[PDB]
């Protein structure tokens, strides 16, 4: 589902985001209501040429696999800028731009951008409506939202593009969408761990739910939906004491059918350190005991290790079983703490566990009240050698 992306207003600095929207079915039903057609883009022109046969047009051809690139790269003197002219005056929101995606995909990406409008067809007169930045990654498409402007031309400046040579595989335009700015002021920050005052009560959250079952991608705003609703009914951080123990019931196919989280569950993985030659994290959670990822970070006076787990579903657990390399025991959890969180994205996170246990080869089970996880954080509180190892990380049900 989508991530709300925080709220804009402009001082007009463009709120830049990914737009995860284009590995979705509803693209089709969101461009049908929102999506400037390409019939509307009259003409394109820019100020740098192109590189051998990578012409303007390839820019707003509808392909992502096409694009163009400048013949003249910038540097202290010259700024690439592409204007695009639309049949009509034409009020928009917002541009979604992606960098070349050839062999050399992200080159020429536009780090940092200026928007300007004009009115009329010909003529510099164009006034400033919008400056951005995206530092996350070249390679991705991305949303540039600023203040709903009319545009006859459309100006997009390359104030910064990576490595100069500004390319571009495809500029598309979009209509302003009011109800996905509502759902993108869902959360007060960027943390997303506090509802803004609108959406503060379960009463204005299933209202809004509501407001937006008609919208092309209601489904993808469930999940935002969901997480503020988790938050609105968090209980307050009682931590309770695990149990730990050996055991072997992770032997027991069909105990695990019944009482073990499918290890399909599992969104992704990640750790605080980094790791130790080619353990990584991933073989934690490979359903073998013989592969074991390492930390590349030990455990200081001011550090803890911890990995991180995200899950597809919410799931109820009261069990988390976990075993060192069992060559060595190095980086056995001898005291853990365990965080929930029940978010599937956000600083949400609350100490539910905390236990001891000598280190043992083998698994060993840290049992503690059933709660629910969207994600779990489990860390190296004090591990054996100040290290952190996992060869398995499996979570049981009540
Ligand atoms: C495939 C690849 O990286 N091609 C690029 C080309 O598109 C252009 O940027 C050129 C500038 O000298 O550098 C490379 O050859
Ligand atoms: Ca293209
Ligand atoms: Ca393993």
């Amino acid at each position: 589902g989508l991530v709300p992306r925080g709220s804009h207003m402009a001082s007009h600095q463009a709120r830049v985001s990914k737009f995860d929207l284009y590995n979705s079915d509803k693209l089709d039903a969101y461009n049908q209501e929102f999506q400037v057609s390409r019939s509307n883009i009259k003409s394109i022109n820019n100020n740098g040429g192109k590189y051998n046969s990578s012409t303007i047009d390839k820019a707003i051809d509808g392909n992502l696999e096409t694009h163009w690139e400048t013949g003249k790269p910038n540097d202290a003197n010259f700024t690439n800028e592409v204007v695009v002219t639309f049949n009509e005056i034409t009020n928009i929101d917002r541009i979604v731009y992606s960098a070349r995606r050839d062999s050399a995909r992200g080159k020429g990406f536009a780090k940092e951008f200026e928007i300007y409008a004009s009115l009329k067809d010909e003529g510099d007169d164009f006034n400033l409506v919008s400056s951005g930045e995206y530092t996350e990654s070249t390679r991705d498409l991305v949303e540039i939202k600023f203040n709903p402007t009319d545009f006859k031309r459309l100006k997009f400046k390359f104030k910064k593009a990576d490595q100069n040579w500004a390319s571009a595989a495809e500029f598309m335009f979009y209509k302003e969408d009011k109800l996905n700015e509502k759902f993108n002021g869902l959360f007060t920050d960027s943390s997303m761990n506090k509802v803004s005052e609108e959406f503060n009560t379960l009463e204005k959250l299933n209202a809004f739910e509501n407001e937006l079952k008609d919208h092309p991608i209601y489904d993808l705003y469930k999940e935002g939906l969901n997480n503020a609703r988790a938050i609105l009914t968090e209980t307050s951080e009682n931590p309770t004491k695990a149990t730990l123990g050996q055991i072997t019931y992770n032997l027991n196919d069909d105990y695990n059918n019944q009482y073990r989280m499918p290890y399909k569950n599992i969104k992704a993985i990640k750790n605080n350190g980094r790791h130790y030659a080619a353990q990584n994290i991933e073989k934690a959670i490979d359903n073998d005991v013989n592969t074991y990822w390492e930390t590349g970070t030990l455990n200081s006076s001011s550090f803890n290790n911890e990995v991180e787990v995200e899950f597809n579903d919410l799931v109820t657990l009261d069990r988390i079983v976990y075993g060192s390399r069992q060559s060595d025991l190095k980086g056995f959890a001898e005291e853990v703490y365990i965080y929930a969180s029940r978010t599937s994205k956000g600083d949400t996170y609350k100490l539910v566990a905390t236990g001891a246990h000598e280190a043992t080869k083998g698994l060993v089970e840290a049992k503690f009240e059933p709660t629910e996880f969207k994600r779990v954080k489990f860390k190296f509180k004090k591990s054996k050698q100040n290290s952190a190892t996992l060869n398995e990380l499996m979570f049981y049900k009540p």
